[PDB]
């Protein structure tokens, strides 16, 4: 766990978790901090559940896919890696760690999939995947299976979907685009088919696996497979006679993988961040540690400059890197995740007969793009009395008096206050419903900022039909004269603004949080105190009073004092059922 | 609440609330202030009920008595006449309106019992008790009754207790003891067994009240009966020839009944604290508003040296004033209460038969300087929000591990700490209760100072066998060195001292509080705020670390500036379960 002067590393099993040890152990040598290991199942699942809480790993390593997500909760800290270390590594992979203009994660490696060929039961490999069928046939009459990889992971079966045109999230004007899926274009419904009747036509079982393939394949019982670099281990203690070379055309169409940039993050929360950034940059990403590690479990072209120099003469990382460049790289951005659980449902419901290759990719196309879920490790890092600098928090409710049905969702810290998002988002369609008289209602943490007051109020003069209500659960900077002013403004323009309660909370829990099914209203109970502590400096700032409370903290959760200064004035105005709710003055004396 | 630009007075409706009232009206005439006299029933024990949660009369009529008590809830406020004024009344009055050397309330009149004989039915009457008996023969042979009194009552019954060496309280110059009680003194068992005999020998009936005795002597069915003044007026509208005269003397000495000086109190709360000082100073303690009282129920003999002086001519004052000078002043400790419940009780279980003469002054001997069942009005003024320095919880629960019985009660400041006045109380009982195993229980509101911890370890190494236990809901200076050392010495020295915690004050309430008959079980649910506070700092205390938080109060319970300082100390060595439970801080810094 996150202790002083130890570092806790989470890797992928997959991955040379022993040989990533023995760089640690020279670093405990050397320092003498015990640097601790391990690959939990499902890691990129459990590092943020245990990250929030604060008992998790020091230093993270994983695709950077996760990290944008990650580093917009607020979880991963950021990296200072001078000018001189920070020309060590390749342009692209620093690209593919940052977030926000912002760098979050050290680069690693660079990883990609390539058709691992059994040389010995097939000399030339297959150059496209239609011809894949007969081979198989021929093998059949031998007792062998041909082309056999993991098929419960969409990082797989993407490359088909993607070489006719698969595009997740097309990117243009340096933005990714949201809304605009591809999941569902004309070409990644071709290669599901192809993929599905390759299943159907008993040429490969929908069972298969990673185990299963890598297994097949290392005892000769498959002649191809496709896989990264780390497989390559694996398969020359085999004894197999492989060869690595580019993936099968489909369609006459070059197959696109995803290229991921394995990459390591620092925890915003471990207090050995100097010890962490050290580990990093002075032992692993080095020629000495960084082959440590490519010693246990290859990490195909790594990112640094020195290494890569002389590491890219194997045709392995040729071909690997030939596969990257024909690919694309995967994008950083938060969504990316849903994506995933969207393509990883499609592609089990395509392997089985319940739902259709349409259906499946249909429903996938209109889940890659979700917004109108929240899981509850976020809701607890967003949504709660206690503080954390990443504000990043909307629960948005709009409805309409003509339909009087509710539309939820939320919304993130995106390089801009999530009130100018959701202002751009409601000016930019204008598709609402009727697009008249609508009550939204927004439940965020940190109270709107000057700036955003004056967005937020130009807003709602914009469009007059529009019942605001806002609904705080933290203040940001409430003794801030501007802060003030824009609260008092918003309130003064006809816009209700109360502190979170346990209603509030169990209506965001019950509305938008991803609870699982046994704990249904199971909301956590939050501790009061903050709670009426801001309705209390709230109504202060209502009133014109001066400030009552004053926080002073140093880190993202490091409370270090707080202090509760009730003068003449307030006692004198404030109302006497707030200062009797905040529990910390008398009652019968407050009213005397 | 409490209203402004008005005058509400509450005295018994045995006295002359009309003419009062007609003294409110001259007051309103002169200065525009409705001045409204009510009389609800029992006010000596629904006013503090209604002055704790801070509503009720302006002013208050009653005996000194409870006045004490009130002043030490800080129900009352101080009163500030001038020497030209003060001068008017006895000072012997002002004596006995004097609590912890601060005049608390106004000296109306005095009041004493007298033997009121039917002068028709009894022409000369009685000298001595022991004649009684006889008397009753006689009268019964006539169809009528010797002595019919209020029997429900000490007051009444009081003077035969006296009469032989009853005494309340010890008597010393400038100090009158607690501990000392003379209500199981061989003369005060020979008085009550002789009103047993009375009762047990068919001349008295055991069931008569004030209602039936008052009753029946104005309707000419007993020759004789006990009362003050207030009942003239209704005797003298009886048409019945009576006669004010002393009491009889019991075994040759006087009887000696206490003498009650009715007084005027200012509410603490109530707002108009200057127009009640010039009601009672300039309208109603005036040979005019004295006079306009007495004409509704005569007050006898009053303190106003004016009025006085020339209202003693009457005989029947003379025989008041006589009965009042052969008597004893009444005390005005908080503790008056208590004994007055417990001869109350005793009384009745000796005239019912249902105890014994010794069994019932023994109980009442044992339980008049504490009382086992506190009233829920003075369990709220005990609490943690309440800043307030003079009420000290106390409340004790010992058990005898040799019987497994639990001795449950309470005390109170008394001008000593606490702790000194258990030590005192508990070294000069030693002898009576148990022999060796014994556990005490302490269940009190501030935490015991500087020298209470030296008195407490000191009495704790006198007595080897002793376990102590040390529940505590404030921290008095809690920024003081020798507190916290003595704090820290106790706990050295083997005594648990603990926080009290919602269990802890359902225990309290439903132990020690005079639970509501209706609303049982029902514990007055407070705010935890300063309970998790105080446990903070006790924490602290104990752990030898420096102060935390930091109180700056500015009045009764006003509470001007509350600091936390939460050092990197306190964050590293304090318990987590702690800071996390008092809602201030992260649970991610607590687990580190
Ligand atoms: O949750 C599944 C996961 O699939 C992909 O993860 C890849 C990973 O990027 C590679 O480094 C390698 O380890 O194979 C994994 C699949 O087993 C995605 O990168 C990731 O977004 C997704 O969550
Ligand atoms: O959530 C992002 C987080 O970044 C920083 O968090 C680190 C930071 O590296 C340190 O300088 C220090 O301030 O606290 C954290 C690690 O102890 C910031 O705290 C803040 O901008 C933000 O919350
Ligand atoms: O403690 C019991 C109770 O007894 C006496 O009360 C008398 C009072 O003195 C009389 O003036 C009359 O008006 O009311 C009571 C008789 O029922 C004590 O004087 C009183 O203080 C005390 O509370
Ligand atoms: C989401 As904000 C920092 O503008 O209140
Ligand atoms: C601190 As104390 C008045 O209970 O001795
Ligand atoms: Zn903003
Ligand atoms: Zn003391």
């Amino acid at each position: 766990k996150i202790e002083e002067g130890k570092l806790v590393i989470w890797i992928n099993g997959d991955k040379g978790y022993n040989g990533l040890a023995e760089v640690g152990k020279k670093f405990e040598k050397d320092t003498g901090i015990k640097v601790t290991v391990e690959h939990p199942d499902k890691l990129e699942e459990k590092f943020p559940q245990v990250a929030a809480t604060g008992d998790g790993p020091d230093i993270i390593f994983w695709a950077h896919d996760r990290f944008g997500g990650y580093a917009q909760s607020g979880l991963l800290a950021e990296i200072t890696p001078d000018k001189a270390f920070q020309d060590k590594l390749y342009p692209f992979t620093w690209d593919a760690v940052r977030y926000n203009g912002k760098l979050i994660a050290y680069p690693i490696a660079v990883e990609a999939l390539s058709l691992i060929y059994n040389k010995d039961l097939l000399p030339n490999p297959p150059k496209t995947w239609e011809e894949i069928p007969a081979l198989d046939k021929e093998l059949k009459a031998k007792g062998k299976s041909a082309l056999m990889f993991n098929l419960q992971e969409p990082y797989f079966t993407w490359p088909l979907i993607a070489a006719d045109g698969g595009y997740a999230f097309k990117y243009e004007n340096g933005k990714y685009d949201i809304k605009d899926v591809g999941v569902d274009n004309a070409g990644a419904k071709a290669g599901l088919t192809f993929l599905v009747d390759l299943i159907k036509n008993k040429h490969m079982n929908a069972d298969t696996d990673y185990s299963i393939a890598e297994a097949a394949f290392n005892k000769g019982e498959t002649a191809m497979t496709i896989n990264g670099p780390w497989a390559w281990s694996n398969i020359d203690t085999s004894k197999v006679n492989y060869g690595v070379t580019v993936l099968p055309t489909f369609k006459g169409q070059p197959s696109k993988p995803f290229v991921g940039v394995l990459s390591a993050g620092i925890n915003a929360a471990s207090p050995n961040k100097e010890l962490a950034k050290e580990f990093l940059e002075n032992y692993l990403l080095t020629d000495e540690g960084l082959e440590a590690v490519n010693k246990d479990k290859p990490l195909g072209a790594v990112a640094l400059k020195s290494y890569e120099e002389e590491l890219v003469k194997d045709p392995r990382i040729a071909a690997t890197m030939e596969n990257a460049q024909k690919g694309e790289i995967m994008p950083n951005i938060p969504q990316m995740s849903a994506f995933w659980y969207a393509v990883r449902t499609a592609v089990i419901n395509a392997a089985s007969g319940r739902q259709t290759v349409d259906e499946a990719l249909k429903d996938a196309q209109t889940n890659s793009s979700s917004r109108r879920r929240i899981e509850p490790w976020e809701f607890d890092v967003f949504y709660d009395p206690r503080e954390l600098r990443k504000e990043a928090c909307l629960l948005y409710e709009i409805k309409w008096g003509a339909s009087s049905k509710i539309w939820r969702s939320s919304g993130k810290n995106t390089t801009n206050h999530v009130a100018v998002n959701f202002i751009k988002k409601f000016t930019s369609e204008r598709d609402f419903h009727p697009s008249t008289s609508c009550s939204i209602t927004w439940f965020l943490s940190w109270s709107p900022c000057w700036e955003c007051s004056q967005a937020i109020r130009e807003f709602l003069s914009r469009h007059p039909g529009v019942t605001l209500v806002i609904y705080v659960a933290r203040l940001f900077a409430h003794m801030d004269q501007q802060n003030r002013q824009g609260l008092r403004d918003l309130v003064n323009s006809g816009v209700t603004i109360q502190i979170m309660r346990d209603s509030e909370y169990y209506h965001c829990w019950r509305n938008f949080v991803n609870y699982p099914p046994g704990d249904e209203a199971h909301w956590p109970q939050y501790p009061p105190a903050w709670m009426m502590l801001y309705a209390l400096e709230l109504h202060c700032i209502i009133l014109s009073l001066p400030p009552c409370l004053k926080i002073s903290r140093r880190a993202q959760n490091h409370l270090t004092a707080f202090r509760l200064h009730l003068q003449n004035c307030h006692y004198q105005t404030i109302p006497p059922h707030i200062l009797l709710a905040t529990g910390l003055i008398h009652p019968s004396v407050a009213w005397r």
